[PDB]
C-alpha cells in the first residue's frame, strides 16, 4: 500500500518500495530546490502497525547528490502512511545543508509534506 | 570519517558504514533487544572548505522484540577534525489515528561523538 | 489584515489584534478553553508579495486548567481575499530532564478567516 | 528565576521579565544572522508549573524588526526553564521568513538554543 508512486503539493515525485523488513527504497524527484532529476532515497517504516485505526509510521532520507548535481544537502521526512479511499503520507521534514560551524545555526529547514498517489 | 561507532549523550550508540555510493547503513542501539536497523544517505562528495557533510538516516523502532509504532529520522551533518561529531535535529513520528495526528510528531536534536 | 478572528481546521479559534508596532495580542479558544495569546509580527513586510513574518505563543494555563505547556506558532500571514496564516508550531511541555527529549512536539496549522 | 539576563551558545543575549500573570517581556540580541541591536520579544510561560521537578514550559517571539534593520522574519522559541545550580532555558526555535508562495517550502529554519545566566 505504501509501495507505489507518490506526489506532494509541490509536485515532487517519490517512488518507494516497501520491502519485507520495514525497508523503504526508491528515487525522489523534487519540484524545488537545488535539484534536477532523480535522487536515491532510503528509509524505513513500521511493517507491523496497529489495528486500532492508527497510521503507519515511516521516514526516509535523500542526500541531494546525484550524477548531475550536489547541493551538499540532505532531507529527512518523518511521518505516517494512512490507507483508505485517499491513502496519504503526511510528513514533516528536516533539510540540513553542509555549513561551516559558524553557519550551523542556520543549517536546517523544517517543513511538511503531504503525499498522495494522485 | 563517518564510518565507525558513535555515541550521543543519552546513552544511545550507533554503528554505521558510510558507503562509497552515499549509502549509510548500520544499527542503532537506543541488549540486542534494543538494536534497530538504521538506514540513510550522506553527501559522498563534500566541500573541503570547512563545511560538514550533510547526512540523514532513519530508524523505525520495530525489531524482533518490540514495536513502538514509530520512526525517527535524523538530519544533520558530519564535522571532521580531531573532535568529530554528527550534529542532528530529529523528528520522531508515531502511528496515530486522525484525531491524534496533531500529536504525532516529536522534534529534538542529538549530537554524536566518536568518544 | 491579521487583526480579527482566525479559525484553523480543528475548529479551534483565535482572535488577535496586531498593534502598529508588531504586537500580537488576543485569545485562543468556552471560558475554560480560552487562553491568552501574545506574539509579534513584521509590521513592515516586503511589498513583493512575500507574506508577513509572525509568530505567537500560548501557554496552556487559564483560570480553569493548566496543562504545563506552551505552543509557539511560527509562520507568515498571506493576505488578500482568501487570507491564510500558515504556521509551524512547537509545543513544549515542562518535563523532568529525563523526559526532556520527548518534551517538544511539532506540527503545522493553517488558519483562515472563514 | 526566569526573570534575568540570559545568553545562548551563540553569544546571544536574552533579557527577559516574567509577569505574575504568565507574561514574558524583554529584549533579545542575537550574535548571528540578519540582526544588530536589541529586538522586542514577547511570550508566555506557565506561571504555576508542576511540583514533580518538571521544567517550566515557556515560549516567546521576536519579529526581527527594530529601527536598525528588518529581516522580514520571526523566530519563535519554545521551551522550558530548568531551575538548579545551573539555571537553564532549553529551547527549540522556528525562524520563519516572509517568502513568496513559491519559496514558502524553505521559509522556516529550525534550530535549538540553550540559554545560561
Ligand atoms: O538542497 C536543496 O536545494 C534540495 C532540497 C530538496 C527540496 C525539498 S526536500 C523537502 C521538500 N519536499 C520536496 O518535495 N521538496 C522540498
Ligand atoms: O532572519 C534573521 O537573520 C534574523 C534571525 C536571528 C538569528 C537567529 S534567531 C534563532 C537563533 N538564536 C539566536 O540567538 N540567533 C539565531
Amino acid at each position: 500500500g505504501i509501495t507505489g508512486t507518490w506526489y506532494n503539493q509541490l509536485g515532487s515525485t517519490f517512488i518507494v518500495t516497501a520491502g519485507a523488513d520495514g525497508a523503504l527504497t526508491g528515487t525522489y524527484e523534487s519540484a524545488v530546490g537545488n535539484a534536477e532529476s532523480r535522487y536515491v532515497l532510503t528509509g524505513r517504516y513500521d511493517s507491523a502497525p496497529a489495528t486500532d485505526g492508527s497510521g503507519t509510521a515511516l521516514g526516509w532520507t535523500v542526500a541531494w547528490k546525484n550524477n548531475y548535481r550536489n547541493a551538499h544537502s540532505a532531507t529527512t521526512w518523518s511521518g505516517q502512511y494512512v490507507g483508505g479511499a485517499e491513502a496519504r503520507i503526511n510528513t514533516q521534514w528536516l533539510l540540513t545543508s553542509g555549513t561551516t560551524e559558524a553557519n550551523a545555526w542556520k543549517s536546517t529547514l523544517v517543513g511538511h509534506d503531504t503525499f498522495t498517489k494522485v
